[PDB]
């Protein structure tokens, strides 16, 4: 599913992401925008280390979800990576909450540091009613 900007903003708000572990909704929006363009079926295989990024938040198979073909993988979210490809993002959000509970927080995604950190991220939620 390809989410519309404001549709996603309201959905994440309802799922309790606004201010989760100190992370504002606009930051989560900036993350999803740059990671997948708000698309839930987005996947990216990393030939270099044999892992794959799944879904709207592009969660990696080495630490977070199990896809069976990633060497030395752990499944911290206790989810099949398949779960991160659903139209309903409830599982993806539960796993993203798990990711940020680690010391790095939102910094775990390098794309966040490149395109969101120290930037005006208000634009991602403007006019959405959140």
């Amino acid at each position: 599913k390809a989410f519309e900007r404001c549709e996603l903003a309201r959905t994440l708000k309802r799922l309790g992401m606004d201010g989760y572990r100190g992370i504002s909704l606009a930051n989560w929006m900036c993350l999803a925008k740059w990671e997948s363009g708000y698309n839930t079926r987005a996947t990216n295989y990393n030939a270099g280390d044999r892992s794959t990024d799944y879904g709207i938040f592009q969660i990696n198979s080495r630490y977070w979800c199990n896809d069976g073909k990633t060497p030395g993988a752990v499944n911290a979210c206790h989810l099949s990576c398949s779960a991160l490809l659903q139209d309903n993002i409830a599982d993806a959000v539960a796993c993203a909450k798990r990711v940020v509970r680690d010391p790095q927080g939102i910094r775990a995604w390098v794309a966040w540091r490149n395109r969101c950190q120290n930037r005006d991220v208000r634009q991602y939620v403007q006019g959405c009613g959140v």
